[PDB]
């Protein structure tokens, strides 16, 4: 949820709505909306780091659980 992101800094690099750093967290709920274990692809980008998808700024891979990286794909799939 929006709390769990904020408490693992996901909101210092990405707003709901907009780009700031990263791309806006609705912009890859819609990206990702058709696509096939998304949520697993997400999981993984959010702890092992992206590079290359949205920009030339790389994300940091971010260490959280499995559970919370999960948790945290789960919900930015609804941000649709
Ligand atoms: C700034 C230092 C960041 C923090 C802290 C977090 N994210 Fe991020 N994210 C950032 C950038 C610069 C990018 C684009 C990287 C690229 O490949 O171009 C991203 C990207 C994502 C994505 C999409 C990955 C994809 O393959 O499409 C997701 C799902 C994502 N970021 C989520 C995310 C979460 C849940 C975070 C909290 C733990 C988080 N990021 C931190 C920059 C930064």
């Amino acid at each position: 949820d929006a709390d769990l992101a904020k408490k693992n800094n996901c909101i210092a690099c990405h707003q709901v709505e907009t780009k700031v750093v990263g791309p806006a967290l609705k912009d890859i709920a819609a990206k990702y909306a058709d696509k096939d274990d998304a949520a697993t692809y997400l999981a993984g980008k959010i702890k092992g780091g992206s590079s290359g998808v949205w920009g030339q700024i790389p994300m940091p891979p971010v260490n959280v659980s499995d559970a919370d990286a999960k948790a945290l794909a789960d919900w930015i799939l609804t941000l649709k």
